[PDB]
């Protein structure tokens, strides 16, 4: 607990949008930073959160690819201005879903 913190809410770099929390940051298999790789070779800095707003998820879940074992995937666009945000996972245990968003993608701030 602190008087007026700067580092509690992440919102979307490119157009504000709120999206998480530092409070609901996730550590998934023991850290919530996720460091990997897509098909395309792109590297994502992914921070692992509980929970999300503000996106909007696209399609239906794939297994294909998942970074995280038991999980299927949906693409999480910001749902304001459509930028990539990260993915929704889904179908798997302890938790069964959780959020996977990029961390340079999103800017903190004050709540
Ligand atoms: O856990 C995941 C999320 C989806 C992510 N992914 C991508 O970022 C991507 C880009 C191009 C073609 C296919 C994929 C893909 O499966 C990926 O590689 N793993
Ligand atoms: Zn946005």
């Amino acid at each position: 607990m602190v008087l007026a913190p700067g580092a509690s809410i992440f919102r979307c770099r490119q157009c504000g949008q709120t999206i998480s929390r530092r409070d609901w940051l996730l550590p998934m298999g023991g850290d919530h930073e996720h460091v990997v790789f897509n098909p395309a070779g792109m590297i994502f800095r992914v921070w692992c959160f509980s929970l999300a707003q503000g996106l909007r998820l696209i399609g239906a879940p794939s297994g294909e690819f998942s970074w995280f074992k038991g999980y299927d995937w949906t693409i999480a666009l910001c749902g304001q201005c459509g930028s990539h945000l990260g993915w929704h996972y889904e179908g798997g245990s302890q938790p069964q879903t959780f959020f996977g968003l990029i961390k340079d993608r999103l800017a903190e701030g004050p709540a």
